[PDB]
């Protein structure tokens, strides 16, 4: 079934990207590295402690 975890690793969600952000609170940050690694470098770190 690791077809289906890349299938979530691709796109789990809509707003799993928002959920990313989450992510981000919930392991390391959304910093300027985490904001390049995805096509916006502000989207999360504005949101991010």
């Amino acid at each position: 079934q690791q077809e289906e975890v890349r299938k979530r690793c691709e796109s789990a969600e809509p707003r799993h990207g928002e959920l990313w952000c989450a992510v981000s609170k919930d392991i390391a940050n959304w910093q300027k590295k985490i904001g390049d690694i995805l096509r916006l470098v502000a989207g999360r770190i504005k949101n991010t402690f």
